[PDB]
Parts: structure tokens; sequence; C-alpha cells
């Protein structure tokens, strides 16, 4: 999940 989310950065 949490690369899924810092994608945007």
């Amino acid at each position: 999940l949490a690369s899924a989310l810092a994608q945007a950065l």
C-alpha cells in the first residue's frame, strides 16, 4: 500500500 500511495511523489 505504501508504494501505491507514494507514486504521487
